């Protein structure tokens, strides 16, 4: 198939006239700027590349913004874990794939392209496993398959309490395995995934939830095509609590005991001293910034500007999904470090002066590394992920080339992206997803029984 954009942003810069050539399997084949749109379906606006979203829980959906109640003089990350514990005790199999599905429909919708879905709901409701241990993890792929969405899915090694071992509360029941069931799990998982074109990755929840050794054993299974992903330094009391452990922060200690490497998306981050933050940019890891949920939870700002000028990698992530919008997290990024510095224009490269290219540019960067997909630019051999914007919007039909990701990120918002593809396939149409009613039937019938 054919189709044809006055306006994309292709990996050296914005083009005219550019004419894509898409693979019977939704990869990019020819792409011709400076063409004619003979036989090819003319696009409505201006072309980006689609973002990755590079950490979700999906069934938090469900519970966002549920959790703005005051219990506390002062709430907080750990009063608001309690509160998630208590609905992830009643997810049923079907709730967990309802919700994901629409999750993921919402998404796209949003211009989120691929997500990496950080997976812990493993077990039953009574921490037993299920007769085959995937059964959760294939629905989260069925219903990604069913949104239309690409995957990367990251079943998550959770197997205590705290720092030291600590045994696994009642209420982490559902998330725990041991080192062996989790690569038993893991192994299982790429069949199944390879088959419906999704991807996997390793990950360790946390290093409060998981051992050194049992990051040793992980790390030595020979699984060395997967990302690497872990939450990392969130909170304060995270950095605090590695410290009266083993005498390091959270990063440090990850950085002296583990060849972090390209592989790896550290989520969160937030608290990184500056040698952290070098060592970081050093290795190529990505940062997975989750901006609305760190924002909601009260983590913290992340050392951006340091990072980014010492050449860090990062991408954006929904997590919680009190927020569904690129637009959001891009332009609270950028704000965020705006009031911590009491300036603007923050985030910026040497030779791009252009903020919200600039934040584009990263996040779609860090975002395909993290997933491991073949995505984050439109490039022949790349998949046919994208966005169209909406090119009657008066902003953006007056702007050009990177003036136009400004009016958009910066003054504009989700509603002006218009059309989306994934894998060469349209799934969002003007606002649009064709199974939005039937999700969204089924979602509110979920949410009365939670
Ligand atoms: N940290 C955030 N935001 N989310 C975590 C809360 C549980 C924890 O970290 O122990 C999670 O969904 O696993
Ligand atoms: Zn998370």
């Amino acid at each position: 198939s054919a189709i044809f954009a006055e306006r994309a942003l292709l990996p050296e810069g914005w083009a005219r006239n550019v004419r894509f050539e898409i693979s019977a399997d939704g990869v990019l084949a020819e792409i011709r700027p400076d063409a004619n749109a003979d036989g090819a379906e003319r696009l409505g606006g201006a072309v980006l590349p689609g973002m990755p979203n590079l950490h979700s829980h999906a069934f938090q959906r469900a519970m966002a913004g549920l959790a703005e109640v005051a219990g506390n003089p002062n709430d907080s990350f750990w009063t608001w874990r309690e509160l998630m514990y208590r609905m992830v005790a009643r997810l049923s199999p079907e709730q967990i794939e309802v919700i994901a599905c629409q999750l993921y429909i919402e998404m796209l919708k949003a211009g989120y392209t691929a997500v990496a879905e950080f997976h812990y709901v493993h077990h039953d409701l009574d921490g037993r496993s299920y007769a085959d241990p995937a059964e959760l993890s294939l629905r989260i792929s069925r219903a990604a398959s069913a949104a239309g969405i690409g995957l990367t899915l990251l079943p998550v090694l959770y197997s205590h309490a705290g720092f030291g071992g600590q045994p696994a509360s009642e209420g982490q029941r559902r998330f725990i395995n041991g080192s062996e069931a989790y690569l038993e799990l893991l192994q299982r998982l790429r069949a199944p995934l390879e088959a419906a074109g999704h991807s996997l990755g390793l990950c360790f929840h946390s290093l409060r939830a998981v051992t050194p050794q049992q990051i040793a054993t992980v790390l030595a299974a020979g699984h060395d095509d997967l990302p690497v992903h872990i939450h990392i330094a969130e909170q304060q009391k995270e950095v605090d609590d590695c410290q009266a452990w083993s005498g390091r922060r959270p990063l440090q200690w990850l950085y002296e005991n583990v060849a972090v490497d390209q592989r790896w998306c550290l989520v969160h981050a937030t608290h990184a001293d500056p040698a952290e933050v070098a060592a970081m940019a050093r290795s190529g890891a990505v940062a997975g910034l989750c901006l609305s949920t760190e924002a909601n939870l009260g983590d913290g700002i992340f050392p951006a500007t340091d990072f980014l000028a010492q050449g860090g990698r990062l991408g954006i992530g929904s997590d919680s999904h009190v927020s569904l919008s690129v637009v959001e997290e891009l332009r609270w990024l950028e704000y965020g470090q705006r009031l911590r510095d009491r300036k603007r224009n923050r985030l910026y490269r040497d030779d791009q002066p252009m903020i919200g290219r600039t934040l584009y540019d990263a996040a779609l960067a860090g975002g395909a590394q993290a997933l491991g997909q073949p995505i984050g630019s439109l490039a022949v051999g790349r998949r046919a992920d994208l966005l169209v914007l909406d090119g009657n919007d008066p902003y953006l039909a007056s702007a050009e080339g990177d003036a136009l990701l400004n009016r958009w990120l910066f003054a504009g918002g989700d509603r002006q992206v218009r059309d989306v593809m994934v894998a060469g396939r349209w799934v969002v149409r003007d606002g649009r997803h064709a199974g939005e009613e039937r999700s969204a039937r089924a979602f509110v019938q979920v949410l009365g029984e939670l």
